[PDB]
């Protein structure tokens, strides 16, 4: 697939909160460790594995008004490019609407577009090595571990959007006219009440994916529920890889990670019924709660784990992913995810 | 009730669209004229009474943008006030977001902040004569009458906002806030099949209102259709005050407004049960359409008159009303409405 | 004489100082009054018939930093254009460097180019008729007098520039380039051991007048002292035209002002042999120490009356003129001025 | 000496032109490389040993006035600190004026405050390696050298500011204040007809020094021939350090090099007379015209090697030294370079 803006996956995400000290906490339960301070503002770097999470707690700026607006949230979203002054140009010349962000004497002027929610896309030509945008307008801690591995997480696998009804079609042609993404996959998922539908939109890189969500016709369901308490559309949630979720389960929990409730042991049952050879530890899945998918297909084996946190940021959840042949979604899963936030709103007294 | 920004009114309303001409003839048929071009930007100023309506087609701007987003609207709202820079910091203060508007040599700094949608809310104290902002930012056309009276609409009344399920309570809370307006009504409006609910919001110098209207839990009616119509929350219908609605209904006529679908019947037949001793000639107001409502207690009637175009500008629709008396809304004249635009939807196959 | 920027007079002259009220009593001993405060900036206007002088206090800005180096000085000068927007835009393709100046909310975005020494040359279109620059920038004094009257100073009649040696012919270039000024006379001025050269420049509208003077090539004179003395080059003095020199000479005497030391007795027996027929009352010149000068050529008298006050503002002093018949300068004026400063030079022992 | 600002040394100088293709040939026969162009501007970058040039030709900018006026000059000054944040603050909190350079994306945001005559003062804390300020404004040319040795020039050594009368006090408490500068030495150079003064000023890192040249009471000299020419203040030489003046001086005759007039027999004659055992071949320098100074206190020699280029960019010429234990300044050399620059006006007929 052709990739005009000479995309290179996410370069980092960051994030606001209107009360002080609810982010930090989320991060460290997650295995992230705060490693340098931004030379004038009030903002934070945090690492796992290649993943930069940035704490924005900048007054009277962008993001002290996002998070004024939908409470603790992914307040930005950076993609790496060739080269930015190309794609930045190339973004204007299609329609994008440019954002300007400020900064002071000897930092980087980070160019930037307007995306979901009002969110600023950012475009980064600048990574990896000689001196990335951290070596310039950052100063690391002293003595601090500059690469820390915490819990496994690598990279950012893939972040969701949640939209209005309607707006599925809108922002899958905002990533297809400017980025060149495609429609991978069509998703129509049914819970015992309520449903939802899904374009997963790929880009051309082979590394950003962002599934874009919006409820049934029905309504009364979980993505209706995620848009009011955001107020508004926003990163519903965002996905790490990992190259052994097991393990990476084990040394999250050890810190404070609380997830979702388990399936029921009916499950685990089907699952060599479903996905006759998988191969996997059923024992080892089951007691974590982690759920398997993907297909078995004459031999050829392509699967795919998954596990998702409880909502820790407002409406937001996180996700822990480990892909074993499998580049895509899968539908059980997606299912299996649906169910277990629609059991949560009945708990809740908020379904029926 | 106490009026800390110092509000003086409505000052003017601003539209764009997408594609250049879909404006023009619209404001044509309402009797609006064009009366001067802004002395270094593509736009145009309309008036008729004391309506000032602001077009704008100037390229690379906030209303470009938000016309591409939302269609043919209205994209920007300014209110009067006493001191500009008193009203500026304190909005400032309580936590608006300010928006900058680039001016040429010897145009006027217009202050503004953040309202719905994204569009800019300006905060205007030269008004009045000595020189007025179109005295000084725009160019009167040669020869042009420069108050023409049009139709005979006089002022704006009212204007709503359309919001999605659960920021009736945002946007009430933003108006109370900023400029202490006051929730004067609410309403819970049941169709045959579909039913809505709004808060008409006051502000404290008896000019300003504004109706927030929000989707009932049944889902599938008109505002829902309107929000997917319109790409996100806005003004869905602007309201002009006239001294006399059905001369103005004839002179609307003639120039070729297009008015809703008129109540049957049964409703011009009820009208005295409900509303003893009116007083107004039920022989006009059935023939035009026009809407009656409002209240007869002890002798003192309080009424209202109110007629709707059709949506002219995407789903956005217009309204004539003359007040005799009574200063609010009305409930019966906000059900028929309501059923009209229902049986649209039913005749247009979107319902049931 | 073509007039292509639309040039219409003097607006206003700028002042400043960096040793707080030092200006002030200098206004109030020439006549001058305050009558209005700026809206949201530390600046005060001061006026007198049609002259408008503004008293810059404004912290860190273009001012600030030009009393800085200069000492108490005119800081700023603005010229009456008749469209701002189409001037700015001229001189901005001739060459000019723009300036800009920062504005509060609902202030008027003032175009400026630099001129000399740095200080900002203003372009208003927006003078006389309905508002002014100060009816929207300024707030006038509760219940004073806005139009006064002062000791008779009624315009702006010209205002000197003191030039580095070679520099006379890089401001005439300056004004003939960007606003059509010509050379109307050149004067070679002696005094008894220094001299000076200097270039009359008009503007096309017979309004704006400057003198651009250079020492001569024996040094050691008063432009070369001004130019130590100033830190730069710079406006040397400014005139106001009355329409009666006796009368404003008694009123300036009454409330302070220092005039310079008198023509020897002299001067006033030799000016009947220079100018027959002149008619002015030589005892009422002779007693206030007024210079008289012109022609009388067979039967035509074009006059020029002229007084000069000490040096008020550092270097800087200001000339009290009338003008009857002459709408040019007068060599023997220039000269007596001259001699008397060049006498002040002896006496303080600056000079041999 | 205390080094409030953190000055390490110079880092660049910045020059521009009026006249397209003037500068190029300048820095070539000089001995300089074109290594890398900017990433979005029409700026590049010529090196030589340590010594970084900055050809800016980017137009509608504050290079293109600067050299409007001046013609080809030193449009721009750059120091080394330690900390930018802290050194700009530092000089806006004792008066200096900020100056604003625009930038493109992914661009360093560099301070700068107003110098001699206007030209910025960079403030620098970016250098050296990991990346320096040309790793990520420029993009180095594809196979070039990027580290070359041209003729040996290694280092920026001084420059000097030719100002009108009275001013060299003014600059010596500019770069007293904000700096802490030095008055190191006082010279009073008088040639035949003409004559100057100066103050040698250093800077506290022992490595800026900057010569402040201002003309006699006399008049008619060199100084003030380059204040007319070059149309106000500025920098009239800049000197580079080498290890080795004669294989300097060879290797730039080469590449068209132009030296100017050596001195007469009769200097060379005298050399042992005033300096006691320099130990330098005077068979060399006198072929080369070589100024040779400084001391012979009983054993203990501190010589000065130093040669002036004709002019090259309007009135400003280039000096190639060589320090043999004397870090300051000769008053033979400087009476040297001073007669041959007045003979040369004399060969002019510009004097007497
Ligand atoms: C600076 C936008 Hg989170
Ligand atoms: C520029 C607001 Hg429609
Ligand atoms: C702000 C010009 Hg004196
Ligand atoms: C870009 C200033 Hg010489
Ligand atoms: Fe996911
Ligand atoms: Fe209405
Ligand atoms: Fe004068
Ligand atoms: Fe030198």
């Amino acid at each position: 697939y052709e990739n005009p803006m000479g995309l290179m996956g996410f370069e980092f995400i960051e994030f606001a909160s209107p009360t002080p000290g609810t982010l930090e906490p989320i991060f460290e339960i997650m295995g992230f460790t705060k490693v340098a301070t931004h030379r004038s503002k009030n903002v934070h770097l945090y690492r796992q594995g290649e993943i930069n999470l940035i704490l924005n707690n900048e007054p009277n700026s962008i993001a002290s008004y996002f998070a004024a607006e939908h409470g603790p949230s992914v307040c930005g979203m950076a993609f790496r490019v060739k080269d930015s002054q190309k794609a930045y140009n190339r973004a204007l010349e299609l329609g994008a609407q440019p954002i300007h962000i400020d900064t002071g004497p000897m930092e980087l002027n980070l160019p930037a577009i307007k995306g979901i929610g009002g969110a600023p896309l950012y475009l980064i030509d600048r990574f990896g090595e000689g001196s990335s945008i951290y070596d310039i307008d950052f100063v690391y801690l002293e003595g601090v571990e500059r690469n820390p591995v915490g819990a496994g997480l690598k990279v950012i696998d893939h972040l969701t959007h949640n939209v209005y009804r309607g707006r599925m079609v809108y922002w899958a042609n905002f990533y297809e006219k400017l980025f060149n993404f495609r429609e991978a996959r069509y998703f129509d998922i049914k819970g015992e009440y309520t449903g939802l539908t899904s374009k997963a939109m790929s880009a051309p890189d082979g590394m950003i994916r962002i599934p874009l969500n919006e409820e049934s016709s029905k309504g009364a369901g979980q993505i209706e529920e995620f848009l009011m308490q955001f107020n508004g559309e926003g990163i519903q949630h965002v996905a790490f890889l990992t190259d052994d979720l097991v393990k990476t389960w084990d040394a999250l929990k050890k810190i404070g990670m609380r997830f979702m409730t388990a399936p029921p042991d009916t499950y685990y049952e089907m699952l060599e019924g479903r996905l006759p050879d998988h191969g996997e530890p059923v024992d080892q899945l089951q007691a974590r709660g982690i759920l398997l998918d993907g297909s078995s297909v004459e031999g050829d084996k392509r699967l795919l784990l998954q596990i998702f946190s409880e909502t820790l940021m407002g409406p937001v959840f996180f996700e822990f992913i480990q892909r074993k042949g499998d580049d895509g979604f899968g539908e059980g899963n997606f299912k299996a995810l649906f169910e277990s936030i629609e059991r949560d709103q009945v708990r809740r007294g908020v379904l029926a």
